[PDB]
């Protein structure tokens, strides 16, 4: 762990509008992600950037962390859902791709931090594919 | 192996302006809570009952699950945050307990689905420290 990199990005209002405006490029450029579906994820995704436009203080420290996970949760949770339980990982290598370049081109850097609160949160959102609750049996 | 029943709250923008209301009187409430952090947690939170108020198309069933996650994940990460990733459990016992109660006043449940999620979400919170990974040079 210890990472040595921080994302500037949740830190500053100014490189939210960047990084927004990137994902509303990367994820309608990729050819996993189809139109319907793209609606849903750069509409969750410009409530995250949106947070760090109003970040100010002490605590916006705190409020990037918050947001670098919410936004992994909240994307992930909602690809799994729609991407048939077990064919999420279709689209999720286009996803993680995305946002690293995007951090790269707003951040100027990777954050190796982001991808691993992906990788964490994936465990436990595929871990509810119990679904079969279903009491017609 | 238990019938998922889906919280009206995160289908009703109405339900979700309650349960802030709801959430900034709890956490106010709380004696665990600074009057500092207990606002911070409120500004974070407005977030997702915002995403729950655009709640608009086919898509919305899945994003009332996606902030769910989105919901638990947030907060509870600016608490660890703010809490040097050690003392969260502190505050965490009491955020936990409001976030429930909201859940029994707004939408009439426990929510067993989000408490687990809580819990899950804890386990990859607690696996990693990020706030003091900070290298702004």
């Amino acid at each position: 762990g210890a990472v040595t990199a921080v994302p500037s990005v949740f830190s500053s209002p100014n490189l939210a509008s960047g990084f927004l405006q990137c994902l509303t490029f990367g994820i309608g450029n990729s050819p996993a992600f189809p139109t319907q579906e793209q609606q849903d994820l750069d509409a969750i995704a410009q409530v995250i950037l949106n947070a760090v436009s109003t970040n100010t203080g002490a605590t916006a420290s705190a409020r990037a962390q918050a947001l670098s996970t919410a936004l992994a949760s909240s994307l992930t949770d909602l690809l799994i859902a729609e991407s048939a339980e077990s064919n999420y990982n279709n689209q999720l290598s286009e996803l993680t791709g995305i946002l690293s370049n995007c951090f790269i081109q707003t951040t100027g850097s990777d954050n190796p931090a982001f991808v691993s609160r992906i990788q964490s949160l994936i465990s436990v959102l595929s871990q509810n594919t119990d679904v079969n609750i279903i009491s017609t049996a």
